[PDB]
DNA sequence: CGGGTTTTTGTTAAGGGCTGTATCACTGTGTAAGACAGGCCAGATC
């Protein structure tokens, strides 16, 4: 759920405000995205899609 | 042999400072013997 999300909202979150580090910057938007499943599967959903497809 | 523990295993993903090899430009020189082949020739012989 929350890898997928980061992954998927890279672009604005990455753009917008970084942070310190971009260990923390992926650690807190990370921790956010798992505490937002209900609202990021479809982007675990295309992640499990490409490892079949792999 | 096996579902669910037993302690784990990738992995794979989003960017960043440190290490460890791979390049990069750049320079040191015309010899020294030996074998064989023609060409020239300067005395040998009839």
């Amino acid at each position: 759920a929350f890898f997928l999300f980061c992954s998927e909202y890279r672009p604005k979150i990455k753009g917008e405000h970084p942070g310190l580090s971009i260990g923390d910057v992926a650690k807190k938007l990370g921790e956010m995205w798992n505490n937002t499943a209900d609202d990021k599967q479809p982007y675990e959903k295309k992640a499990a899609k490409l490892k079949e497809k792999y």
